[PDB]
């Protein structure tokens, strides 16, 4: 849901 870290579910990132 944030931007860095591979991807979460809906944003690019974990962190």
């Amino acid at each position: 849901l944030v931007v860095i870290v591979q991807a979460d579910w809906n944003a690019p990132g974990w962190y």
